[PDB]
């Protein structure tokens, strides 16, 4: 699915707000897909660690990176997920289906926040509040969006209105304030 336009847009908006730090030293990207992001975001991470629910996502995921010796992978959630090294990039571009109401929601973004670095940025993007109430997530951007700024200083936003009706996103990157 690489050149499908919209999911082209997203991938480079994205990465677009990942690296504008420069070099992440560590970073956490939530949720993998299929890999075809962790593959854009690895060569820019001195470590790069990336968590699924799901582990043959993983097993595939893996592959696609294969040839980068900073990856490693953990198949849990972030519920139940915790480090040792705080991350200065956390990427969290999956919806988390996974997360079954507000409280869940509420405790998801605890632990992304109690990880993140001093002046660590977190990258957040989703379909929005209507696509995936479509769908039976809970919530979706603009929720969330709500909770992060709770905790985090929002920098910057970019909003991807593309084709279908699946096909309209929104993106965010906060600031750990340090």
């Amino acid at each position: 699915l690489d050149d499908n336009p919209f999911e082209r847009e997203r991938h480079t908006q994205l990465l677009r707000l990942s690296l504008s730090s420069g070099a992440v030293s560590n970073g956490l990207e939530i949720g993998c897909a299929a890999g075809a992001f962790t593959e854009k975001l690895a060569p820019h991470c001195k470590r790069l660690t990336v968590i699924d629910v799901m582990p043959r996502a993983i097993g595939r995921a893996c592959q696609r990176t294969k040839r980068w010796s900073h990856i490693s992978w953990a198949a849990t959630d972030i519920l139940q997920f915790s480090t040792a090294e705080l991350f200065d990039l956390i990427v969290v571009a999956e919806v988390l289906y996974y997360l079954e109401d507000m409280t869940q929601m509420r405790t998801a973004i605890d632990n992304m926040v109690k990880m993140l670095a001093p002046g660590g940025h977190l990258v957040f993007g989703s379909a929005r509040d209507a696509t995936c109430r479509r769908w039976g997530h809970v919530a979706g951007a603009e929720t969330v969006i709500t909770i992060l700024t709770e905790a985090l200083t929002e920098v910057e936003r970019v909003q991807c209105q593309g084709q279908s009706a699946d096909e309209d996103c929104l993106l965010a990157r906060f600031r750990n304030p340090e």
